[PDB]
């Protein structure tokens, strides 16, 4: 009860629509609508630019994940070190909350 990531995400991943990969999620950073798009903080630099660039550009909320993309798998229960992930519908999440005010 302390505006937690995890309990956020999951229940976004459960009443709302969470892209999860690196390339695919650049793609709706490229040309999407995704509310929230969060990068792991330890994620190739190639994929962050390009993420970040484009997601900012489209005027989309990139979140940085506080930790490495191993984490961020093991949260989600993505077991291929998922660098990148857009929360595109949080739903009932107010995840968007860490990616979309400043």
């Amino acid at each position: 009860g302390s505006v937690d990531f995890a309990f956020e995400l999951r229940k976004a991943q459960d009443t709302g629509k969470i892209v999860m990969g690196a390339r695919k999620s650049i793609q709706y950073a490229k040309m999407g609508g995704a509310k929230l798009i969060i990068v792991a903080r330890n994620a190739r630099p190639d994929i962050k630019e390009d993420i970040e660039y484009y997601a900012r550009l489209s005027g989309i909320p990139v979140y940085e994940f506080e930790g490495t993309s191993v984490e961020l798998g093991t949260l989600l229960g993505r077991p291929h070190t998922v660098s990148a992930l857009a929360v595109v519908d949080p739903g009932e999440s107010r995840i968007l909350a860490l990616g979309g005010k400043e």
